[PDB]
């Protein structure tokens, strides 16, 4: 079976959670999309050009991995590009009730993708793009959980 | 007994699984009003009319059903129509935490108002109003959640 | 005439199970308290046991029926013609089996309507288990039971 | 060739199970649905029944292997060259020991990715435990569970 | 051990649920630092010099609190504090999900900063400002839940 | 002079246990680590063993008191003159039966302040109860043990 997953989100940024999810899901799939959300209803920091640039080099190492933009349905997307499996990252309690509402939904959307629950590492299981950037506008050190090209931007950012 | 029972909420729209909430306390209680909040603090999609016609029509069905809308607190509305039973769906976890808090300022509110946690069936255990407005918003199809009168009127807003 | 339905095991009766049937009271014309037979559970008390301690519990509120059974819980509920089914909200760990049970009971019965009804804050964080291991401990329980439960407690304790 | 592992106990397996066990095939090429001895348990069926009534309900599904293990999660898994480990996902309950279960299998053998799978709406608040629960106060759980398994649990509670 | 604690949040206004976890405080630690965040993104009722005035008047009977208002990271401000225990209040599973990810962020941030978990009286473990204030608006009674003199403030607020 | 407890069964006394015991230790002047009889859950290991496991890994800590008890927690409490109660924060569901002991202890000693302490996120996902499960199928627990408590826990299950 050569599996097309996708991996869908606002990734506003890309952080080290993200990264760790993305990577476990290349190792199991074949083909990963990493689906980057328009999403301007959540006002990003980082813009789609920019959020796709960070994602596009913080995800080079992996041969696998394909950063996309886009602004439908998330499922509408995943049908036009052949997806069969759709990666969630599984933190923690209250991700999880949000999750199995929208896997349910997914599901009625378009019921050939199916949702799988990947876990992060410890390492990341406490960690958002919101606290994240959040710690960092209150001068907070978030070096430990970004990609260093996305800390480069996230300081830049800041600075102006 | 002849009790009055009061089912408050935003109903931006009424969905399916409001519409099987207020169904089981009709075949409970004898009279059931379903209290539409004005809420203009979530911004409505719906004007507080187009929600109260809508669960009119969409709860005409049901004879001992009384649609009204409402914009003072909900145990203050509730004391004036003489209601002593107060009806919350309870769908998954996420909902219990804040319903007990709301249910307990309710009690200190009106100590004669008695909070009643009715199920909905598990066809309508993973929806909101909020949820199937975002699906709508993006493209995808909400018909199985939606009265046919609810669905017609969310093509007709977001077509403007 | 509506008919609803407090089952649970009540190994004892405590102060939040009397909350509950209160509530239940006030809004049902009657109430059947409904004991488990749990032979699963291995309880403290003997159906026998509970059903007494519970009627003695219950006797200042007319509308209470104290019942005992061994049933499916949709068959009793049926068999006692009763429509309504009322449960007590606790921990979110108590409200997830709820639910499963729930789903289960109207699998069973449809027309078995379950109520979930809140307790006082007051009782939001006991339950039989905690207060009898309380108890175990010679710690003061007399606060979250009827005084006949404290005594029959004791009693059996010693 | 990407080789999955489904364990469990599957005291008996349910329509949940199945649900779960088949969503697996249509992801990976090769699905090991893995029954635990698991003694502790001390479960209604032994292994030799758990493992014929689940072979026999998964027998329409050309890539799954029905085996029994006593193993260390983790080892057996190894063995059976899988890289891939299904759960399925149910209540919040379930998911906090799933996420333990997981970390520790991941410090045991981190080539081993554990998935979660979520059920229909359907079997979302069903397990094995209820069912039993409901078959011992002698409700129909046709529903639940494939037709040789619920053969077998009426046969068992006779 | 001469222990300087922190006890940070926007007290928007103090409710008497904060005043119940200050008081543990006191009753466990040497010094107490009361400290109310200037929390612009929030967009408070209260101003900050208010926030501040009335908790320093709520709190006026306990001889080792310290009321301070702060616009750091709350890391940042313990830190130039000498605080190396940190206070929260945890009353209800939703609140233990967030203050995990906020105690882990903090412990990345400052590892002398201790988090410790303090457990309100029943009588509070249901109620929030943001709750309080809802209410209020719509004009039910919150006299239970609130200070007297911060009662007071809330009413002129709201009347103008 | 500020008197902390941290009761527990402790069977055994885990690097998650070490870690809350630790942070204990860095914020109050005598910390009593409190291990209960607890014969209800039947422990691996009796209180003698609990005992001596748990004061040769909090040997390197000098204001660690090892002490078992039988006594009612809010008793042992007042009995040993601490007016703080540690506990270590982990599952939701662990979160909630914690806040039910709090309001019980609190019932039962007011002057008793139960103290939540977070372990660090390595020891997060563990429990006693999942190491010894690891160890019953021969797994590698080393990493989340005292040197002492895994040489016992090996010679136990041998
Ligand atoms: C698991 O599906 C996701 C997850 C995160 C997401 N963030 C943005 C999207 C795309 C737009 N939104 C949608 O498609 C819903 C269903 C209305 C949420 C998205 C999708
Ligand atoms: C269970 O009581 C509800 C439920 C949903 C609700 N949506 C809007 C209201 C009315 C205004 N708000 C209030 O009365 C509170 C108590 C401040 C929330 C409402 C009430
Ligand atoms: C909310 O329903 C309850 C609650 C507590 C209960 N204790 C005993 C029963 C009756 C026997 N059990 C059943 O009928 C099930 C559904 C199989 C569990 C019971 C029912
Ligand atoms: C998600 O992993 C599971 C789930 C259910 C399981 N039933 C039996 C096992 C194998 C033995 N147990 C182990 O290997 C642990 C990790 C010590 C529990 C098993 C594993
Ligand atoms: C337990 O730490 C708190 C709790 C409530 C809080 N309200 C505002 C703050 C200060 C600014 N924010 C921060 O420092 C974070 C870490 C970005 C949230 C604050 C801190
Ligand atoms: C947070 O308090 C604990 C935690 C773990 C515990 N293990 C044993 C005890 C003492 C005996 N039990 C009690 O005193 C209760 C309150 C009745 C349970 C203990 C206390």
């Amino acid at each position: 079976m050569q599996k097309r997953a996708i991996y869908p989100g606002t990734f506003d940024p890309i952080t080290n959670g993200h990264i760790d999810i993305v990577t476990r899901a290349t190792q199991m799939f074949d083909h990963v999309i990493l689906a980057i959300a328009a999403s301007p209803s959540k006002k990003p920091m980082f813009t789609l050009e920019e959020r796709v640039a960070l994602a596009q080099q913080a995800t080079a190492h992996l041969g696998n991995v394909e950063v996309v933009g886009f602004s439908d349905l998330m499922a509408n997307f995943a049908r036009n590009q052949h997806a069969t499996v759709l990666i969630r990252g599984l933190r923690a309690v209250a991700d999880f009730e949000y999750e199995m509402q929208l896997a349910h939904m997914n599901r009625h959307l378009m019921p050939e993708l199916e949702s799988v629950f990947l876990m992060p590492s410890k390492e990341w299981s406490f960690i958002s793009s919101s606290l994240v950037k959040e710690v960092a506008r209150h001068q907070g050190d978030v070096t430990h959980f970004l990609p260093e090209n996305v800390h480069q931007a996230l300081m830049a950012k800041l600075a102006v």
